[PDB]
């Protein structure tokens, strides 16, 4: 199924077992059938700033893409700029220049473990996305917050608020990093 999908991975310092985010990425990708005629994948990591791990038209094989994604290291970040990452992915990753296919449904999968420093310009960033008809799946990892005995009330609401409607369908509330590889089935099917 022809689909352009961009992963917006929060690379702040709290998502601890980094290989666990990667294990998840691997787990979600190994299921897809990538190809210029069905499913395209791109990855952007963020935290303080944004970097494109790889464009939507960079790879053609589900396997090659697998090797590429497993070599992504934690960029690191004190600040978590989700508004900046999402806006950049909508502004950059999704361009014919970076691989985006003309009239192919655009989907975003954002993964994060904390409230955004860029909290405020979310409403504008999201509404723009919804205007550019971009289905969004937001996964909130409550690990660091639960380990630190902090409320996640507002954190879950802000992440819920990024997911395309219906929120109960695209938003994923994950307990911790390890429990990520148990959300691959529902995300991988609700997507395609």
């Amino acid at each position: 199924t022809q689909l352009d999908i961009v992963i917006v991975l929060d690379g702040s310092n709290s998502i601890y077992p980094w290989e666990s985010v990667i294990a998840f990425l691997n787990d979600l990708l190994k299921r897809m059938d990538i190809g210029p005629k069905q499913t395209q994948v791109g990855i952007v990591q963020y935290g303080e700033n944004v970097t494109h791990e790889f464009n939507l038209n960079k790879y053609s094989s589900t396997e090659e893409v697998l090797v590429a994604a497993n070599k992504i290291g934690r960029q690191g970040g004190l600040q978590t700029m989700t508004a900046l990452g999402i806006d950049t992915a909508r502004k950059e990753a999704f361009t014919e220049a970076r691989g985006a296919r003309r009239g192919v449904k655009k989907v975003m999968v954002i993964v994060t473990d904390g409230e955004s420093h860029d909290n405020y310009r979310l409403k504008q960033v999201i509404q723009d996305c919804e205007d550019e008809n971009i289905q969004r799946f937001s996964i909130a990892i409550l690990g660091h917050y639960n380990r630190g005995n902090l409320s996640t009330e507002k954190f879950v609401e802000e992440i819920k608020s990024i997911a395309s409607e219906p929120t109960e369908k695209h938003f994923f509330n994950v307990s911790d990093e390890l429990a990520l590889v148990t959300i691959v089935k529902a995300l991988g099917e609700r997507i395609f």
